[PDB]
């Protein structure tokens, strides 16, 4: 009873986080049933297994196991018949050992096979049924013509069941992996500019405190780990077809890059928080004689980090960034500027070590931004994003 | 003829890359030959079907797996004989209605149940094989004893085919996860040594230089993109039955911390390496006043985590570490000395904001070894690691 409470918070908790789980939880079920009533009103324990396995979250999820599923069972049924035709063509009590031969070692080679990288991040459950069918079809006591409808059976059970699960996982509210690539991308953007405008607030200032720590670390430190995440999408949004407003070729490669220079602002962020949490101190009243030039750095960078999630949320070109991140570089001369006048001479090094690593920081953060935002208009203009502005 | 060429040298590749590979190739094949012989010899898709689904690369995946289709496989079909019951006990034509409605009730609530964090972990094929085997039995058209004994055969052939993968997975040539996730830290620790030994020796510095950028990036570029593998493998030796040197509880959540503390150290690293691949270049008689104290450090930084590499594949307590790390720490006193000297007041302050960056990186990475180092000893003894020394 106590428990209990606790996994009803947590299952409130995981699903007023994303609603879409429970439509999703819904459509498995909505499967199953047409499933099985088409299978009794008119085997069918392969369609329900099927449509079990195959039917994911996504929309290339579900077409991307269907593929592997069926295309699979098709050349795992021709290569099962045609090894089978050979063992009863050669004796009647070798038959099963040259079977069973065949068998090893088409699945020895083939489990090797399983750890090539290519094959790995695409086809590696294509690879799974190839194994299974063939040994489902090679190892079987019936006769001739029993295995070539046990083979059919097979494939048209599997094609039916991918097919009511890929179309039931586009035509009722489909979840496209493209759109939640898009989503993540500009969420992790929404948290650097939030981290970038609190620091330029922060930097030169009980529950309090811990409140904004809160709000400082736990944003970034789950931008860092989003590694399998993005790469996940990728490799399910590459099987999507074309559908809203992206092309065919919507070069989700690039977008991948655009998270990994993502995490590289991210890595320098890190280090700036590290700098922050120190207890080793530097007083004020030696920050306040560059108070303005960094702050209106990282305002800039906020600025334009923000815009940029705005642009990869609507998909609309943008060209403000232009604008906002040439004020920064721009800043940055006249930091240069303030750096020539003598002003640092009278500090004692620790403190000048201290603080000309955060200015650095900093730099190459304006610098990166740049970087950032030459690759997303780029990315809108090759990807024909509306040009309405 | 060509291609044919290609995937002949990249299986020469990945197989000389581990062995223990195509040893486990081999073991699956004595899976299936075991199997297939004794449901020959003295239904058995089944059998083949999970002993190909099952078995997995290391020992704990494969138990893993296994538990989770005998246990789901299990409550699933004590669930189901209920409902049956139930369902033939309301009505003659309801009978099938119920049914659906309950197949269709249950899919759904598993479905969703399948986006718990804590669930996804660890038994997301638990709940796959939980929808499969509800549906498997509660949607048949048999009559009442009909579902007992396909209930018992499909619980048993579970087991049959689990238990075989997993003594053979066992007993022939076992590939433990805890070894290969204590190998996986250590060989990250070796590559920040290597790194943190060539930067000592070249940062004061035509195939050449393209050879060291080669041995500079690659290595710790592996090591920052290493968190799914770590995270992997500790979610696969929890499983694992004691064995070897590890005691019952062998506190993995600590190992993958450490992991993080080292990509930590791999953020700071990665700055510094975009600071020495940069174009604009300090000349080398300024960076002079400064070579042997960071030297000092970086070296003895490398070689402490160097030793750690081998206490982590050894298993062997050390204490040098101490002396490693304190003489560092005296390192950065004597250059905290070298600081107040007045020796940088006669450098044009864009090279001081460079050099300032670079020295407070290393500084930042010496406290973070020190982290480390204490974090390791610790974790020796909670493990109660020999002694020796
Ligand atoms: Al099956």
């Amino acid at each position: 009873m106590e428990k209990v409470r606790e996994i009803v918070r947590e299952g409130i908790r995981v699903g007023n986080e994303d609603p879409r789980r429970i439509i999703h939880a819904f459509k498995v079920g909505l499967a199953l049933v047409l499933v099985s009533s088409f299978y009794y009103y008119q085997n069918a324990m392969w369609a329900v297994m099927t449509v079990v396995v195959v039917f994911e979250f996504s929309v290339g999820a579900t077409l991307g196991k269907g593929l592997n599923r069926g295309v699979a069972t098709l050349v795992a049924g021709g290569l099962g018949i045609g090894a089978h035709q050979l063992a009863r063509l050669s004796g009647a009590t070798v038959e099963p050992i040259l079977l069973v031969m065949l068998v090893f070692v088409q699945a020895a080679l083939s489990t090797f096979v399983r750890f090539f990288p290519w094959v790995k991040t695409k086809f590696d459950y294509g690879i799974l049924i190839f194994i299974l069918t063939f040994a489902l079809i090679s190892l079987s006591g019936f006769r001739d013509e029993e295995i070539m409808d046990l083979a059919e059976s097979r494939l048209s059970t599997v094609v039916i069941g991918g097919v009511s699960c890929i179309l039931i996982s586009i035509f009722v509210c489909p979840v496209w992996a493209g759109q939640d690539l898009h989503s993540l991308l500009a969420s992790n953007f929404d948290t650097l500019s939030h981290f970038l405008q609190d620091f330029g607030d922060e930097y030169f200032e009980d529950y309090k405190v811990v409140e904004k720590r809160k709000k400082n670390l736990e944003r970034y430190k789950s931008v860092l780990d989003s590694k399998s995440d993005e790469e996940a999408l990728a490799n399910y949004a590459e099987w999507e077809p074309p559908h809203g407003q992206f092309r065919f070729r919507h070069p989700w490669k690039q977008y991948v890059a655009v998270g990994a220079l993502l995490r590289q602002c991210a890595y320098r962020i890190d280090a700036l928080n590290s700098y922050i949490n120190s207890d080793f101190q530097i007083p004020v009243d030696i920050k306040k004689k560059l108070e303005t030039p960094l702050r209106r750095m990282s305002s800039e960078s906020g600025n334009s980090m923000k815009e940029m999630s705005i642009s990869l949320k609507q998909m609309i070109k943008s060209s403000s960034s232009d604008i906002h991140v040439s004020n920064s570089q721009a800043a940055c001369k006249s930091l240069s500027t303030l750096l020539k006048s003598g002003i640092l001479n009278d500090v004692e090094p620790l403190q000048m070590i201290s603080l000309m690593t955060t200015v650095s920081m900093l730099i190459d953060i304006v610098n990166l931004t740049e970087k950032i935002s030459e690759s997303v208009h780029e990315l809108a203009s090759a990807a024909r994003f509306k040009n309405k502005m």
